[PDB]
RNA sequence: UUUUUUUUUUUUUUUUUUUUUUUUUUUUUUUUUUUUUUUUUUUUUUUUUUUUUUUUUUUUUUUUUUUUUUUUUUUUUUUUUUUU
């Protein structure tokens, strides 16, 4: 549907609001899991994976 | 969050050549001449029964062992702090 000025501002703010308070998990995903490093498969990370 | 750039400027008709000139009948050879019946051998002559052996004599029950003896709850950690 069409978005008014208030709704557009609210959605733009919610862009920042999303995934708040969970920086540890998403940082773990993005950095440790993605960006595949030869040090990942090291037999002390399999349970964490 | 965002901070640049993002019209155009040339060329682009044509000019040659492009009929033909030779040759292109024929001339040999092309019947036949030998040989072509037959003459040996071609029955048979040994051997060809048989002569051993062929029952049996051992052994053949059994003698062990065969319950059990431990251990077997628990004692950590486990929200969040950036940017966008």
């Amino acid at each position: 549907s069409a978005k008014g000025r208030a709704v557009e501002i609210i959605s733009d703010i919610g862009n920042y609001v999303e995934e708040t308070g969970m920086a540890g998990f998403f940082a773990t995903i993005r950095f440790g899991l993605e960006t595949r490093y030869p040090a990942l498969a090291l037999n002390e990370f399999q349970s964490d994976l």
